[PDB]
């Protein structure tokens, strides 16, 4: 079954990781040995609608792009997926504000794009992508989660307002190009190594700014060659921003030669601490081998 449907005695939640927007996850385990897993219970029969959009989130099958393994439909909802033992890549960012080279950084980039564009591929926009919707698997992998909710939530029938496109904060449209806006955000923070956008600039006003002209700053470590992609990402135009598949070949090409892309102080001179984090047993991956 490509989603499984567990019985409320198959998993359990031990510890909190946090609470989102669309509801709390959980960290546990899965006893179909025994499947450490995050679990995701929901805000708040209407299932059978739940159990379809739940399908589209079983279906994907992309390495940059997570999976949903199964759900519980009891009192409230609970979807559970395979546990990214690194957490979420803006914490990352944010943690290894040093160590992370030009490498890294460009590699994240064309993962989360060749997940973005295979989100496409399966027409799917993500509407709600940012650095914290982004998993780390190992540091070397990165993984886009958290899509399909926002739209199964009611994201576009009568507020992520930092990362969304001028269009879906005005006539709540949201496409691949709006998602591509988010990514130019998503991109930001990773570049900031995690800096909040528009820090104290008042949600409200936001559509405001935009129109004015305004985006969000030059990172210091990047050269006018990968801002402006980001500022192309911005573009109240949304034919005119880059396609993801555009993106891939771009951030790839300059993979090739970071550091001439990317200006970070040592860079060339660029595991226990996630082990007593996480660990409250074998790899999803394993165990759906
Ligand atoms: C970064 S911050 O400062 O803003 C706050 C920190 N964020 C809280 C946090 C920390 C760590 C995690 C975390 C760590 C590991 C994880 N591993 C797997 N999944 C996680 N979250 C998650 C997201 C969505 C889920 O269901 C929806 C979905 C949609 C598409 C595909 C899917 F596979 C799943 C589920 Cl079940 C879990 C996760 C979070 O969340």
């Amino acid at each position: 079954a490509l989603l499984r449907i567990l019985k409320e005695t198959e998993f359990k939640k031990i510890k909190v990781l946090g609470s989102g927007a669309f509801g709390t996850v959980y960290k546990g385990l899965w006893i179909p040995v025994k499947i450490p897993v995050a679990i995701k219970e929901l805000r708040e029969k209407a299932n059978k609608e739940i159990l379809d959009e739940a399908y589209v989130m079983a279906s994907v099958d992309n390495p940059h792009v997570c999976r949903l393994l199964g759900i519980c439909l009891t009192s409230t909802v609970q979807l559970i997926t395979q546990l990214m033992p690194f957490g979420c890549l803006l914490d990352y960012v944010r943690e290894h504000k040093d160590n992370i080279g030009s490498q890294y950084l460009l590699n994240w980039c064309v993962q989360i794009a060749k997940g973005m564009n295979y989100l496409e591929d399966r027409r799917l926009v993500h509407r709600d992508l940012a650095a914290r919707n982004v998993l780390v698997k190992t540091p070397q992998h990165v993984k886009i989660t958290d899509f399909g909710l926002a739209k199964l939530l009611g994201a576009e029938e009568k507020v992520p307002i930092k990362w969304m496109a001028l269009e879906s904060i005005l006539h709540r449209i949201y496409t691949h190009q709006s998602d591509v806006w988010s990514y130019g955000v998503t991109v930001w923070e990773l570049m900031t190594f995690g800096s909040k956008p528009y820090d104290g600039i008042p949600a409200s006003e936001i559509s405001s700014i935009l129109e004015k002209g305004e985006r969000l700053p030059q990172p210091p470590i990047c050269t006018i060659d990968v801002y402006m992609i980001m500022v192309k990402c911005w573009m109240i135009d949304a034919d005119s921003r880059p396609k993801f598949r555009e993106l891939i070949i771009e951030f790839s090409k300059m993979a090739r030669d970071p550091q001439r892309y990317l200006v970070i102080q040592g860079d060339e001179r660029m595991s226990n601490f996630y082990r007593a984090l996480m660990d409250e047993v074998v790899d999803a991956d394993e165990y759906l081998i």
